């Protein structure tokens, strides 16, 4: 192998990279190999003076804090979200829009955004009186935790990849990362999407020209939505990848359902393996969450995302066509 891995990683800039193959070929290190590849490609190690073995140490440590016994929310998902963010950042319509620090922030935020995920929802954590829910006052419990862990890991031996940033740089980056990860909580989705829509309309009536994001609020909003799109990108991928993501999320959700049915709590939506149509849930996920978001994103970067939207629509028809009687 290894030479085969190098060959697969040549697809790093493409939508639809075989991320599950990369995970197999790297000894279950897709996050480390993908992040390293992206960092080298974008010359981020030179730009921010990140020593290479410090980066690798951090990445291996981060990756080890993702759980391999969690079906969906593991290191492969993290890797997928990083790589997807990387491709979105390279979309023609955003060329030269974002600084190197902003790029760094978005890619870092993607890498850490689900770290130490236990495989159960915020509502489940809240309902069981978990220590995490008690620490974070039932508010974006998981996302606050992902951030805390991602930042804390920089303190392990030879893990401080930001050692060479200036203080002002660290401060800015820290704020962006926080804003970005907290925006991955689905309770924020409707407000995020409303703002994005507003921005899109504003653009249509203001300028046929290039994108102008002149204050933090608009800039961060686009970054938030970008990583949120990457987080919600499974149904936009080649169907063979999408179906594996569907298998994984349903295994995680059904396992939460099994833990909820015992203890007599309400089974969360889509978590009842005795009463659930996987295919129907995918169509609903597309119709109510993924397509409205991606259609709006596609509008912002028109026509860069047309093929992603076409894939989404074909993928929706696939699940729609296989819904049981
Ligand atoms: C003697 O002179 C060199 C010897 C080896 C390398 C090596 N470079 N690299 C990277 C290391 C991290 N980078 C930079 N980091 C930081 N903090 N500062 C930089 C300043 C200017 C350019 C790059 C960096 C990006 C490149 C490898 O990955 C090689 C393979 C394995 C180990 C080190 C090698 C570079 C040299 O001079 C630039
Ligand atoms: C591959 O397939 C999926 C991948 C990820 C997720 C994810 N799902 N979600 C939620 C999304 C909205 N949900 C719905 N709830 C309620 N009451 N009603 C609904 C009606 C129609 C559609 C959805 C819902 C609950 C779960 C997360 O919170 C995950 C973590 C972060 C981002 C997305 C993840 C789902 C997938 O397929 C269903
Ligand atoms: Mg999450
Ligand atoms: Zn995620």
């Amino acid at each position: 192998q290894e030479d085969v891995l190098a060959k697969e990683l040549e697809d790093v800039n493409k939508w639809g990279l075989h991320v599950f193959r990369i995970a197999e070929l790297s000894g279950n290190r897709p996050l480390t190999v993908i992040m390293h590849t992206i960092f080298q490609e974008r010359d981020l190690l030179k730009t921010f003076k990140i020593p290479v073995d410090t980066l690798i140490t951090y990445l291996m440590t981060l990756e080890d804090h993702y759980h391999a016994d969690v079906a969906y929310h593991n290191n492969i998902h993290a890797a997928d979200v990083v790589q997807s963010t990387h491709v979105l950042l390279s979309t023609p319509a955003l060329e030269a829009v974002f600084t190197d620090l902003e790029i760094l922030a978005a890619i870092f935020a993607s890498a850490i955004h689900d770290v130490d995920h236990p495989g159960v929802s915020n509502q489940f954590l809240i309902n069981t009186n978990s220590e995490l829910a008690l620490m974070y006052n039932d508010s974006s419990v998981l996302e606050n935790h992902h951030l805390a862990v991602g930042f804390k890991l920089l303190q392990e031996e030879n893990c401080d990849i930001f050692q060479n940033l200036t203080k002002k740089q660290r401060q800015s980056l820290r704020k962006m990362v926080i804003d970005i990860v907290l925006a991955t909580d689905m309770s924020k989705h409707m407000n995020l999407l409303a703002d994005l829509k507003t921005m899109v309309e504003t653009k249509k009536v203001t300028s046929s020209g290039v994108l102008l994001l002149d204050n933090y609020s608009d800039r961060i909003q686009v970054l938030q939505n970008m990583v949120h799109c990457a987080d919600l990108s499974n149904p936009t991928k080649p169907l063979q990848l999408y179906r594996q993501w569907t298998d994984r999320i349903m295994e995680e959700f059904f396992r939460q359902g099994d833990r909820e049915r015992e203890r007599g709590m309400e089974i969360s939506p889509m978590c009842d393996k005795h009463n659930a149509s996987v295919e129907k849930s995918q169509v609903g996920f597309i119709d109510y969450i993924v397509h409205p978001l991606w259609e709006t994103w596609a509008d912002l970067v028109h026509p860069d995302a047309q093929d992603i939207l076409d894939t989404l629509e074909d993928n929706r028809e696939w699940y729609q066509s296989t819904i049981p009687q």
